[PDB]
DNA sequence: GACTGCTTAC
DNA sequence: ACACGTAAGCAGTC
């Protein structure tokens, strides 16, 4: 039987100063085994015998402080697993996911203590997964900035503070295990919890393994949400208006869109109708003007022309080369004038619907018929699976050593490469959540202010009548009324305030209506700025200027990392 | 269009 | 071996 523990530590500020003032460790299956204490090295020895799987909340952090000191006690990075070793999976990106530290080996068994984030299990903040899974969290935190020199005494209500973490995340991580969701990601509990339904010898056949080659052009057609602020309303203080979103947005085209399987067929060429290959990724080049009265959906990254993040009114007389899925060049069809267009190359795929049917069904029942934890873990179950089709199957990693300044460096490994999965399905999916929310904003076109991804935001306070027969604050893929607001200051993409009307239900500031409200709520919506320089938003400062130096960096130093005082700034 | 290394919005 | 993202954005290095 191998053991589970979750972890924290706490560390100091300073650059020229960097160590853990105090560790805790709680046998997630036994919450009486446990320990607070205020040395690494007393952690490490333990961490080096226990010879079990810890958890730490934000492996990142927690781990740039345990490879500071492997490295100094005579550990060296290995992926051969030899004894007095460490081996790693950090990304490219520098998301950690492990730390496997090597003793040696009793006969073929490997002797070792294997570390995890269980951020990547329970992707929110540990005061969150305290409040929705209904476990015990003490208000305040930790005094940050506070001088503790080394042989600082760790003060009962800091006891209290690390032990009641390390608990909320043991706690979480139990009725996870419990439930059968004993991966190490929520995305891997996901699809495996999805290959369990239609059983792996299917998945293999339905979603057979593509080529690099392929798997590589199916790619150029994977894009994410629409985001677009309507020019007219930019950096003007408006008044009235609305949010829409649509309920689950990604399990709802899962649930009913026509999505792709099987092995594909490739054409040269424009792609000829065929039913049993009823869906199809295109690669054209073309020019292009946008229609009076519609909202422009082309957005061209990768190119010395554009300008990646526009949304473009016209091809602006250059030749625009893409890779498109039959949704996108559809609706693309409908919103502009295309020509000269070269079709090149594509491929098609045959195409079913509710492939995801049992396995979203299931889960949406659990959901609805439970509270707090098992609740939360089944959305987990739904919302991390379509991310997962369309894993990049480079997985080139990240190498840790020491810098000769003391400080942790990363060089990139060598090359490896994974199986795709069935990258087709990731790009379908979110051409169909596109689409939703494309055409519902264009409906309203003579109201629309903003889109991001499965939101639109309207002028005015009553619901447009085109989007009446899809509204509906419950079921699934129908669009939900948010909220209402009085004004609102939208600057651009993933940038604007609203005053929102909210009321009193139980004593409680909930959102309300124009015809109910007994109090405004201000909210921030500004990518890039973190929630403390949100409060020094006011609506006659939020604009193009506005600068704050209350940012934290985390930077690498000697023995570990600290957060530095980094400046956020509207450019 | 292509630095690194990080943030939030969804 | 084990490993979901895309998108839009700021600041500092060389």
């Amino acid at each position: 039987p191998r053991k589970m523990y979750s972890c924290a530590f706490e560390t100091t500020t300073k650059v020229e100063d960097c160590r853990v003032w105090a560790y805790g460790y709680m046998n997630i299956e036994d919450h009486s085994e446990y320990k607070i204490g205020n040395s690494l090295d007393e952690f490490m020895a333990w961490v080096l015998k226990v010879q079990a799987d810890l958890y730490f909340h934000n492996l990142k952090f927690a781990g740039a402080f345990i490879i500071n000191w492997l490295e100094r006690n005579g550990f060296k990075w290995s992926a051969d697993g030899l004894p007095n070793t460490y081996n790693t999976i950090i990304s490219r990106m520098g998301q950690w996911y492990m730390i496997d530290i090597c003793l040696g080996y009793k006969g073929k068994r490997k002797i070792h203590t294997v570390i995890y984030d269980s951020l990547k299990k329970l992707p929110f903040p540990v005061k969150k997964i305290a409040k929705d899974f209904k476990l015990t969290v003490l208000k305040g935190d930790i005094d940050y900035h506070k001088e503790r020199p080394v042989g600082y005494k760790i003060t009962p209500e800091e006891y209290a503070y690390i032990k009641n973490d390390i608990q909320i995340i043991a706690e979480a991580l139990l009725i996870q295990f419990k439930q059968g969701l004993d991966r190490m990601t929520a995305g891997s509990d996901s699809l495996k919890g999805f290959k369990d339904i239609i059983t792996t010898k299917k998945f293999k056949k339905v979603f057979p393994t593509l080529s690099l080659g392929l798997d590589k052009e199916v790619r150029y057609a994977y894009r994410g949400g629409f985001t677009w602020l309507n020019d007219r309303f930019k950096e003007k203080e408006i008044g009235e208006g609305m949010v829409f979103d649509v309920n689950s947005l990604y399990p709802a085209q899962m649930y009913s869109r026509l999505l792709p399987y099987g092995e594909p067929i490739v054409f040269e060429g424009k792609y000829v109708w065929d039913e049993d290959y009823p869906l199809h990724i295109q690669h054209i080049r073309c020019e292009f003007e946008l229609k009076e009265g519609y909202i422009p959906t082309i957005q061209i990254k990768r190119s010395r022309f554009y300008k990646g993040n526009e949304y473009l009114k016209s091809s602006g007389g250059e030749i625009a080369d893409l890779w498109l899925s039959n949704v996108d060049l559809e609706l693309m069809k409908e919103h502009y004038d295309l020509y000269n267009v070269e079709y090149i190359s594509g491929l098609k795929f045959k195409a079913t619907t509710g492939l995801f049917k049992d396995f979203i069904d299931k889960w949406t029942y659990i959901k609805t018929t439970s509270e707090g934890a098992i609740k939360q873990l089944a959305k987990l179950m739904l919302n991390s699976l379509y991310g997962k089709f369309a894993s990049n199957p480079d997985v080139t990693g990240k190498v840790p050593y020491l810098k000769e300044n003391g400080a942790l460096g990363f060089r990139l490994g060598e090359e490896e490469t994974k199986d795709p999965v069935y990258t087709p399905m990731g790009v379908f999916i979110t051409a169909w959540a596109r689409y939703t929310t494309i055409t519902a904003a264009q409906a309203c076109y003579d109201r629309i202010i903003y889109c991001d991804t499965d939101s639109i935001h309207l002028t005015g306070t009553e619901i447009p009548d085109v989007i009446k027969d899809i509204v509906d604050p419950k079921k699934l893929g129908y669009w939900a009324h948010e909220s209402t607001f009085k004004r609102a200051k939208y600057l651009r993409q993933k940038t604007y305030i609203q005053d929102i009307y909210m009321k009193e239900v139980d004593g409680k500031l909930v959102e309300g209506s124009p015809d109910d409200y007994t109090d405004i709520k201000f909210s921030v919506k500004c990518a890039g700025m973190t929630d403390k320089i949100k409060k020094e938003v006011t609506f006659e400062n939020f604009k193009v200027g506005f600068s704050r130096k209350m940012k934290p960096k985390p930077v690498q130093v000697p023995g570990g990392v600290v957060l530095v005082d980094d400046t956020f700034t509207i450019k």
